């Protein structure tokens, strides 16, 4: 078998992507952000707090006769901007662009944070991650890229995101014609649960490529691009007048800017990151100040291959028994 959905982004910026996912029977669908960063399906639903749903689409379990209670199970996710979920958990029918899982663990959120609350596009998440990391206890269920693996012609998702306009997440198939050149693959670690994999260095603008080992993750739901100090100085210091601001929490750059590019490398193949790319826009309604797509990861704990870099490349997501990455132009 195989899946294919549009995902498109949420707002002007590219904050975060949404694809349509069928739950239950008849089919209710909600607007997930696919995330290869986790590994919880849960959503909004009649079950969440009145308080905490503004706007949300809602999975309503006592309306689909294939719902079924997971007796006893209940999870509890916080994700690495601080904002966190948590409820119980059904079995249904799930279907992604025509790719169907049956008894697919789908999480009922009872809580989420006020973030979530707050973004009225996003009606839960899709994790993608290794199910290693799946929160649902006492017993840990799997993705629903894992429970479909084995039925799909080729054991891979890929993820074509696009740049202010929308693209695909494709399931056991790669599409020849979505990207230019050849597929360069590298390896994956996944010793942390994650698509873990190492950059093997990076240019600015026209400048010289520095080889460097850069290991981090390729996390769909996280908007920017996290690397390490030295790498974002570098890069920052080509904008007249960029700064790190504390106030800000983060790199700042005058709207009046034009920004270079970035490169990241894949084995001996390189992915150039348009520096349209990199701006995020007026730090508030009306200011000159506006925000980087680059930030340092100093603070998190693991550098971040983001949407930011993402967007930029087509990005093969291999699950065969060794898991690969692979990186190609578009
Ligand atoms: O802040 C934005 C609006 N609600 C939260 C959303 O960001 C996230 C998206 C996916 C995973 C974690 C956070
Ligand atoms: O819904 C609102 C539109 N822009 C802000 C908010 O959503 C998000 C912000 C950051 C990351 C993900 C989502």
């Amino acid at each position: 078998s195989t899946g294919s959905a549009t995902t498109t982004p949420i707002d002007s910026l590219d904050d975060a992507y949404i694809t349509p996912v069928q739950i239950g029977t008849p089919a209710q669908t909600l607007n997930l952000d696919f995330d290869t960063g986790s590994s919880d399906l849960w959503v909004f639903s009649s079950e969440t707090t009145a308080s905490e749903v503004d706007g949300q689409t809602i999975y309503t379990p006592s309306k689909s006769t294939t719902a079924k209670l997971l007796s006893g199970a209940t999870w509890s996710i916080s994700y690495g901007d601080g904002s966190s979920s948590s409820g119980d958990v059904y079995t249904d029918t799930v279907s992604v662009g025509g790719l169907t899982v049956t008894g697919q663990a789908v999480e009922s959120a009872k809580k989420v944070s006020s973030s979530f609350t707050e973004d009225s596009t996003i009606d839960g998440l899709l994790g993608l991650a290794f199910s290693t990391l799946n929160t649902v206890s006492p017993t840990q269920q799997k993705t629903f890229f894992d429970n479909a693996k084995a039925s799909l012609d080729s054991p891979v998702f890929t993820a074509d995101l696009g740049y202010h306009a929308p693209g695909t997440y494709n399931f056991g198939f790669i599409d020849t014609t979505a990207y230019t050149g050849s597929i360069t693959y590298t390896a994956v670690s996944t010793k942390q649960g994650f698509w873990e994999w190492t950059s093997t260095g990076y240019a600015v603008g026209s400048g010289t490529f520095k080889s460097t080992s850069i290991d981090g993750i390729a996390d769909t739901g996280t908007t920017l691009l996290y690397l390490p100090a030295t790498v974002v100085s570098a890069y920052w210091a080509q904008v007249s007048g960029a700064k790190s601001s504390s106030s800000v929490g983060g790199y700042v750059f005058p709207c009046s800017a034009t920004l270079p590019s970035f490169t990241f490398g894949v084995g001996s193949a390189r992915i150039v990151i348009p520096g349209d790319y990199i701006d995020f826009g007026p730090i508030s309604t009306g200011s000159s100040s506006c925000f980087g797509g680059i930030q340092s990861s100093a603070g998190i704990g693991i550098n971040i291959f983001g949407d930011v870099a993402l967007k930029a490349a087509f990005v093969v997501f291999n699950g065969a028994t060794t898991p690969t990455l692979g990186f190609a132009s578009k």
